[PDB]
């Protein structure tokens, strides 16, 4: 009545310890109700191995507990997964990977930090890398016995950064004195352990000045945090003097970099950042700066936050009719995504966009159709139903004329008798021609009272050469299904005539010689006297049909002959006119690489050699066509080129083009996408301005464009405009919102400052303002 | 007799210890003899500090001994220059980079290093971070007694990498007993000393089978090694079972990557890539791929192989006659280079392009070009000079007038007699207006026995405001000389008509905003009713003066206004028509990539905003202009665009095709090759 549909899948991960075993259950619920049987990585169903693997009961994959010795790569550390099934159809699981790590020895380390007298500090807490995935930092210790957990700072110097380190804020000698040493938790074991080595923090005094450095390689990093957690980007640089810490964050691709907003969410601990309840919006490249008064050095991070992967499928199951198309879509959320890809019936098709099209259904589309959305860390599968329509039944042939053969003369009854649900029209047809009540055929069709539809075609005296290959076609508006049979005449060789077979580049020319007269011998094709089957594309069978299969123009236009003889002497020439007419080739599109901003003249070129003469070419924006009115320019070149002219490119611009170009026997078609940005415009440009004496200075910058544009400043400090430089890294001093907000206004801050909107569509957008002080 | 040539520059880099101390000695060549100033980063010249630095003879910078408390960052950290001049010109040399270093304490670490039984292990010695700079690996010392050096490998398994790591070969049980400690020498103390910590292996047992796993950050990296050196590039890589690690390449830029060729100079020791005898051609993007039976990992490593920088300017010393051109070429070898830029005497100029050209020589460009090629590391400089030709004497000035103030009715009388060979003619300028005999302004000039040009202008009684900066232009087919002077009349404040500025694209609009009266007190620019500093580009001087640096259009186009007000009162307004014509910008081509066969149809495009209304444009094939009985039909297009159409593709239509665009105030063109 159903095919299958997961009720319960196993997770994406399942880690154990070889003392602890695991279980995992996969439901599945169906009609009839199905067998679950467990797949391997290759598509082969796995089996049991008694103590170690075995296959329970509801589905039950169960890996009970053992002994080191017992540990085997191919059963403990695996990529499986749930195939449930029935009689209906098939679905295959989400991957589940299986890691059972046996219980195994590991020590944390500590080691000696060197600083500088003034920097902060991260003393690292080491551990087996490989182990890391099972072991984790808990908290800190100190040998005076103080203990450090995770969570907010200690007394505004110790914090315990997310990523397991110990950071101390501004290391001074009072802190040469403790020892420190991490412990870590094991999480499939769940042991806490101590380290084995105790760190201390090395602090050395400055006297030479000592340019801002990084640890070479931990220049450049990629990070992957998880969804909705508490990310940790550090920013390794020591020196002296005591160097201070910028964060940028780049805008999605771009050279363009955005100073990172301090606030609740996200804060800054020293030269640390810290990123609080993590989104995936937050990912990106980020970039650290690190300067002092000798120079400057700088670090990045790629980070990337993840999302759950889930799928659904709409619709779960559908009903249609043969011949009819059948949609699928998939509709998926989670971060990233690596690959969308579709599945049937277990095995995959090569399908891999959202929407699945079937274009026109038959039998052999019934069943089930899997959705997959999968990337490094993650697979979400969703699923669905094709059922074959039906309460609608299509045409099928009860009483059908079978095959024949006789000599001229007497009159030729064939009757086909069709039913199916609505009733379908009979149309008859002769080696290919549609015969109707012509010369002495005499064709004709009603309905039987139980809803069949019988047709019969009559020959009043058929002739010599009335004999071939006989069919009739039962067509209904819900599918067709047709009988052919064979009508042997006797009589001497003879071919009818062929109408010229127009046919176009690359596709498949089937044709079958007509021939007439029963005792007919030999059925050969001939192209300029040579036999027919002389190239790759040409295919000739005994039965008399030639089939051509990748169809060009001087190399198979022509005018083919097929030859029938009989035993002893007579024969027969068909001449058939193979007309390949040369199908359009469109050449690609490029508008310029800006994209277009808001205000533009934009020129596009749809060029098209190919079948002579007859040439329509329209331009298609998505949905319709052109409507003058709009503002859009469509010209025609000489020899029925195109160009598509846009002045004064608008909004309403926006969105996908297409050249859609048809000639006589074919329709090509190219796309290009077209973008309508907008650059920065004011919408409150500065007003010069003198406040009193240590007054909260709020003056307010602000644009709109799009993209949304960002409001830097500068500073000019001389009382002369020319030096327009950042501004003095101070709480007195901060950017929001484009606002400058600069609390307590100091005498020495009189001068020139200046507000630049960007957002990198054309050149910037500038603006100088004079602010003073009075008292 | 010449001007002066560094014989001898001091290097990129000197670095020293507190105890050893330094000297920088600068040796230029010239005639006459040249003084040898030292300058500082920003540009002063560097003074002296008794006891920390001292300048003393033949061009020597001294910096002396000294002790902990009397280090001082401005003199023992800073960035000096030295500087040779003559009467003649001037030169400063490459920037040397000074880095006293006080003697200081420092400790090598060397900490427990844990190995899955059966991989490759990389025992590091951790040295501080702020010292690295001056102390590197010299040998490995374990507690068995055996030494192991930098060299070849030693019984096919310890080998100490360039980089100094230790690098033990398939790691077994039999090596978790020996204590590895790593011995390093201060490159400016002199001392070795032995880590404070001694490291060893902790050998773990495979039970599980470990997917290889990398250091996460220790995924990629950057590396800047010295040319022709021994480079090691590493795959820090654990697991089980062992796996196998594969080096490639990158093509340059592309993701496409090769696989890399072992041999002599190249090999891999595990999974540690070691390259010998580095070349500036084995820079790129390195990957190596680490794969076992369970899963890959994969880490990448920029490389960058340096080259010494250094300059030479082609010709060393030119001598050019007035008017004529003059052409320095800049030829520099080394790598990598991230800014070529040109100087003269000193200072700066806007050129950044290897060959300078000077369109027109006169009097003020003689004298020394200096050519600068620098990185982040390195600073190479060239230097040249250009002598006045002549035996052809350009045009000067001799009795000119001078500046004046009058109240209006008296007839004003100014001279320019101006000299040179040939004669020069004398045009006269008021505000950068030229006038001539109009109204009753009277212009003469005669020329005198002597062969030196005396030209008047005299004004019959000169008016309100007549008054403004009057200036003679003495020019010459052998080049120019002009002489301004102010002319004051008592009026109350007046300014002239100003024809619309007519400006292109990042071209630099200077205007004066000219007043006439002369107990003018203020003269202040203003767009829109601000005044008139508002953007970036703007610059305003109380001599009434406008300047706007870079040009562009809806920025900068508009009608700007100057008012003119005396003290108390009385005011003038002036309304100039800043216009920015636009250069034409044509898109480029796309022939059909085939390419064409003889007996083909091509279409080429050429489409191009930007200057409204006048659009000439032509199609140009090598050496001529299409001739239409050859078989080549131009077209345009509605808006002023084009399109080249060739049906009936021939032999004769193979070359160089070019569409040349022009545009009231500018021309420009693209070239697309025609290959058949
Ligand atoms: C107001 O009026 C002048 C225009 O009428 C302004 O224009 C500036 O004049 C300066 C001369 O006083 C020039 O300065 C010189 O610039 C050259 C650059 O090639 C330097 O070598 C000189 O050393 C420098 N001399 C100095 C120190 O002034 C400016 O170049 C010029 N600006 C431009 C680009 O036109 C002046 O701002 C001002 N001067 C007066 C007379 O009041
Ligand atoms: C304004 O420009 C000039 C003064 O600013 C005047 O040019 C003057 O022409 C005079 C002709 O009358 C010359 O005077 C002659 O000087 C020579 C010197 O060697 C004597 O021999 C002549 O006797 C004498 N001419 C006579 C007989 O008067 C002057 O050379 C010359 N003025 C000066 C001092 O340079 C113009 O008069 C006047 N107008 C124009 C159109 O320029
Ligand atoms: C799973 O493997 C571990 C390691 O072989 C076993 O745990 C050890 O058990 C022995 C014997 O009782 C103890 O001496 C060790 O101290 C244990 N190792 C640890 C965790 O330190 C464990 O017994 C195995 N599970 C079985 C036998 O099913
Ligand atoms: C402070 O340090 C930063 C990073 O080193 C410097 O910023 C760079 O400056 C160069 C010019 O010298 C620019 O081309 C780079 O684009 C800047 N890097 C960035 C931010 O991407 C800055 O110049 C330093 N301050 C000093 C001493 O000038
Ligand atoms: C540069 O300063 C250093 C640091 O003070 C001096 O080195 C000292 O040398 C003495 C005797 O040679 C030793 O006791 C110590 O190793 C150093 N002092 C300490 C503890 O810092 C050095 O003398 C100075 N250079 C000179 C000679 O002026
Ligand atoms: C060894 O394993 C590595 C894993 O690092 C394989 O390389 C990846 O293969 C995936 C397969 O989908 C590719 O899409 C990735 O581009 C590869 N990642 C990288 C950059 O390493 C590799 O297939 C294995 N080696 C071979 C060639 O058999």
């Amino acid at each position: 009545q159903k095919g299958p549909v997961f009720l319960k899948e196993p997770t994406n991960r399942i880690d154990f310890s070889n003392s602890t075993g695991a279980e995992i259950e996969c439901k599945a619920s169906g009609n009839p109700m199905p067998e679950i049987i467990w797949i391997r990585s290759d598509g082969t169903a796995v089996g049991d191995v008694p103590g170690l693997r075995q296959i329970s009961s509801d589905g039950k994959l169960v890996f009970p507990p053992f002994r080191a010795e017992d540990y085997r790569q191919e059963v403990h550390a695996q990529v499986y997964a749930c195939l449930a099934r029935n009689q209906f159809g098939s679905i295959i699981s989400r991957d589940v990977h299986v890691r059972a790590v046996v219980a195994q020895y590991y020590e944390a380390d500590v080691n000696k930090e060197h600083v500088i007298r003034g920097n902060s500090a991260v003393i690292k807490c080491l551990i087996p890398s490989f182990v890391a995935d099972f072991v984790e930092v808990v908290s800190w210790h100190t040998d005076e016995e103080e203990n450090y957990f995770p969570g907010a700072e200690y007394d505004g110097k110790y914090l315990v950064l997310p990523s397991g380190e110990l950071h101390i804020r501004e290391v001074g000698p009072e802190d040469g004195y403790k020892s420190y040493q991490c412990r870590t938790k094991h999480r499939l074991t769940g042991e806490t352990r101590l380290s084995a080595t105790k760190g201390r923090l090395v602090i050395t005094e400055p006297i030479s000045s000592a340019v801002p450095k990084v640890v070479s390689l931990a220049k450049f990093d990629m990070k992957t945090y998880s969804g909705s957690s508490t990310m940790a980007l550090l920013c390794p640089a020591q020196g002296y003097p005591v160097p201070v810490f910028r964060w940028y964050k780049f805008i999605e691709g771009t050279t363009r970099k955005q100073a990172v907003v301090l606030n609740d969410r996200v804060k800054q601990v020293s030269g640390t950042l810290i990123i609080k309840d993590a989104v995936v919006e937050d990912s990106g490249k980020y970039l650290c700066v690190v300067n002092n008064s000798v120079g400057g050095e700088s670090v990045e991070t790629v980070l990337t936050v993840t999302a759950p992967l889930s799928a659904k499928i709409d619709p779960p199951t559908q009903t249609v009719d043969f011949g009819r198309p059948a949609v699928f879509t998939c509709q998926y959320t989670g971060n990233p995504i690596k690959t969308v890809s579709w599945m049937k019936d277990g095995k995959a098709i090569g399908h891999s966009e959202s929407v699945l099209r079937i274009e026109s259904v038959k039998k052999e589309d019934k069943g089930m159709y899997q959705c997959f959305v999968r990337n490094d860390r993650e697979s979400a599968e969703a699923s669905a139903e094709l059922k074959l329509g039906g309460r609608f039944d299509p045409p099928v042939i009860r009483q059908a004329f079978q095959e024949e053969t006789m000599e001229p003369g007497p009159s030729v009854f064939l009757k086909c008798v069709a039913g199916g649900n609505p009733t379908p029209e009979i149309s008859w047809e002769l080696d290919g021609k549609k015969i109707a009540n012509n010369d002495r055929y005499q064709v004709g069709q009603y309905v039987t009272v139980n809803g069949d539809v019988v047709s019969y075609l009559n020959i009043t005296s058929v002739h010599a050469n009335d004999g071939g290959l006989y069919k009739c076609i039962a067509k209904s508006k819900v599918g067709v299904a047709e009988h052919s049979a064979k009508l042997n005449v006797y009589g001497l060789p003879y071919i009818r005539q062929m109408e010229k077979k127009a046919i176009v580049a690359g596709e498949t020319l089937i044709v079958t010689c007509p021939v007439a007269g029963y005792p007919i011998d030999s059925i050969v094709w001939e192209r300029d006297n040579r036999a027919l089957p002389i190239n790759r594309k040409q295919k000739v069978f005994p039965n008399g049909t030639l089939i051509i299969e990748n169809v060009e123009r001087n190399s198979d236009q022509a005018t083919y002959t097929c030859v029938a003889k009989n035993q002893e002497g007579y024969s027969a020439r068909g001449s058939l006119e193979v007309q390949v007419m040369v199908l359009p080739r469109i050449i690609p599109f490029a508008f310029e690489e800006g994209p277009a901003q808001v205000g533009q003249y934009l020129t596009l070129h749809c060029s098209v050699p190919g079948g002579d003469l007859p040439l329509n070419i329209d331009w298609t924006l998505d949905g319709q066509a052109i409507s003058e009115d709009l503002g859009i320019t469509t010209s025609r070149v000489g020899r029925r080129g195109s160009v598509l002219t846009i002045e004064a490119v608008e909004a309403s611009h926006a969105g996908n083009f297409t050249c859609h170009a048809r000639n006589l026997a074919g329709h090509q078609q190219f796309t290009t996408p077209l973008n309508v940005y907008v650059p920065p415009r004011w919408i409150l440009e500065p007003t010069d301005k003198a406040f009193a004496q240590g007054s909260d200075a709020k003056v307010e910058c602000k644009a709109d464009g799009f993209p949304k544009p960002q409001v830097t400043w500068k500073k000019a400090v001389g009382d002369t405009p020319g030096e327009y430089k950042d501004l003095k890294k101070s709480d007195n001093i901060r950017v929001e919102e484009g606002t400058l907000h600069v609390d307590n206004i100091q005498k020495t801050n009189e001068g020139y400052y200046l507000c630049e909107a960007i957002n990198g569509i054309g050149s910037g957008l500038s603006a100088v303002i004079m602010i003073s002080v009075q008292a």
